[PDB]
């Protein structure tokens, strides 16, 4: 059943418009109540002998905790209308690498990742904790910015979408990619992964390449003290198995002929004495994983993580 | 409890439909499927709260392509239809046994109807639609512009939106429901009080026949469908630029009073189950008899 447009994205793009447009009529609550953290807005469409081109005739769309995620976007500095333009003005571009879908907004500021149903449950188990941490740090963090969480039902099949700020650059393309855990049971990018154009390298590949990150001592201090706070928050929640996403843009290799419009929140320029002029992009990914696993405590995972990351700097 | 969700949902559904319909190109020709089609939407929010709309409702539009085409053939743009119903709440009328709302514009009417009138509309929607294209929309019959079903707190109410037959600016002072064969206590006069009050309409020779020729055409379209028990709604405004009252006929030159008459057929679609062509025969001669 080849289609030119994927109905899963079309229904998602429809539902984001509908969600935000109805949200424009609902005044923001003065304080989020514990009921807002179990709330949801669903809507089910049933057209009969009335066909549309972009959307299927039978679909559902649900938004998880609208008031919570609306408040989160605000605290992260994103106007709801800017969120809408960025996701819907033009179709997002598809990216490969992750399990299911992984979309990038047309302005390359937002990311939309397909997650599982247990991931949706893990977010609810800690949305209140995550929100209270965004309040406390005023949104200045290395954790991902969870901006919206949605369920898209099409052809009697539910997909779960999660929107976030893009940790990479809206305009500077990433030339080298790592995912760093600091672990012992060592991590190499597979042969299958390594022959791609942009392979996600891991701890051992980082070391094998003599990779170092040159940012200068003040930025190093701010980044490590931030990383330390964020990790302690996860440790308190008994979380482990998270990663630092590290991207590297080669400056002299440049972008395409495309050279103020947006701020790359997770970017740090290289130090003035660096051997290479580059831009780094760093963020924690795959948080929200509890220690309970059916065959390392969160405190030990963290200490090892922080010590590894501390030494990637030079 | 009475501060109203039925109106609040209905107006939410109309904006939602006209927004959806702006993204579906209007067809040039209709299919038999379009006369059995429908668009249904169900909202269910959980610990989410909004002012106007309740937490749970349904909105169903009947044959969206047909009525959209009928609004086109009646000279109504969809956006002007949307502004008309929703930009300010419709004022209600206490013509009871169901709700009866008039747009802020006074250009359109929203009448609550039964589940069998919905069945009656579907049995003849195509017959009605093709009569409209042949007369190029120049009829005394009502202009059915849209038909929806709203569900709130597990009760289904059916809404039919028609063009307003009365004026959008000039109020009606006398109102008749003319049939042929008296009213118990603007009141709705029945037929005897036309006579008793020596009421007569003066509209001019040339315009009287154009109305009567179309009345014969319209009625002759109903009798071919075994329709009876229709009425001629006659509104009357003693004369003591934005829109048009297309059922208004101006004061005749040299009349006792210079006035404006609003006349068009209502409560059609009642099928025989006194004969249709007899019922015709009596009504037509009755209404032909005012000069
Ligand atoms: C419901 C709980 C979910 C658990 C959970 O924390 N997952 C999680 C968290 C964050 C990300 C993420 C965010 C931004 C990103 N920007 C760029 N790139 C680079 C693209 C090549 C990313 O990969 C990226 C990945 C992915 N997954
Ligand atoms: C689906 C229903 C089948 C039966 C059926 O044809 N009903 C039916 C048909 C037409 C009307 C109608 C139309 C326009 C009108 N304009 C003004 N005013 C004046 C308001 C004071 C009206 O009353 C009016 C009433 C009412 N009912």
């Amino acid at each position: 059943v080849f289609r030119a447009a994927d109905p899963l994205v079309g229904v998602f793009l429809w539902g984001v418009a509908h969600s935000i447009n109805e949200l424009s009529q609902v005044p923001p609550p003065v304080m989020l109540l514990p009921d807002d953290f179990k709330a949801s807005s669903k809507i089910k469409v049933n057209n009969h002998l009335f066909h549309r081109e972009n959307l299927p005739s039978h679909f559902k769309f649900k938004e998880y905790c609208p008031q919570v995620f609306r408040n989160l976007r605000d605290r992260f500095g994103i106007d709801d209308q800017d969120y809408l333009v960025s996701l819907t003005r033009n179709p997002p571009s598809e990216s490969e690498g992750s399990d299911g879908r992984f979309l990038i907004s047309y302005d390359r500021t937002l990311v939309i990742k397909e997650v599982s149903s247990e991931d949706i449950a893990d977010m609810h188990s800690n949305l209140s904790n995550y929100h209270q941490y965004i309040v406390k740090c005023h949104g200045n963090t290395l954790l991902p910015q969870f901006l919206g969480m949605y369920r898209v039902s099409v052809d009697n099949e539910d997909s779960y979408m999660l929107v976030m700020r893009n940790m990479f650059s809206h305009r500077l393309p990433v030339h080298r990619k790592y995912d760093l855990k600091g672990s012992l049971v060592s991590r190499e990018a597979s042969d299958k992964e390594k022959v791609k154009e942009l392979p996600t390298l891991k701890d051992m590949d980082f070391l094998n390449k003599n990779q170092k990150v040159y940012i200068g001592e003040e930025e190093k201090k701010i980044f490590l003290e931030k990383l330390k706070r964020d990790v302690e928050f996860l440790v308190q929640l008994k979380i482990m198995d998270y990663s630092l996403l590290l991207g590297i843009h080669d400056i002299i290799r440049g972008s395409e002929p495309e050279e103020e419009s947006f701020i790359d929140v997770y970017a740090i320029r290289s130090a003035e004495g660096a051997p290479q002029k580059e831009v780094y992009f760093m963020g924690l990914i795959d948080i929200l994983t509890q220690y309970d696993a059916k065959k390392v405590h969160p405190e030990q995972y963290a200490k090892r993580f922080l010590d590894f990351i501390t030494n990637i700097f030079a």
